[PDB]
């Protein structure tokens, strides 16, 4: 896409440290990147959290 679009192939609704919940095949937009591992993305609910980049992928 381009509009900071990332898909979560993995699942982890959990929240070890206030992480961002998601499943396999979820859509999450890339907002900011406070960390090098976890980025602040927005799930399909305007929920901004630190989603794992290694758990999600980049869209076209």
């Amino acid at each position: 896409c381009g509009a900071e679009y990332v898909r979560a192939l993995f699942d982890f609704n959990g929240n070890d440290e206030e992480d961002l919940p998601f499943k396999k095949g979820d859509i999450l937009r890339i907002r900011d990147k406070p960390e090098e591992q976890w980025w602040n993305a927005e799930d399909s609910e305007g929920k901004r959290g630190m989603i794992p980049v290694p758990y999600v992928e980049k869209y076209g």
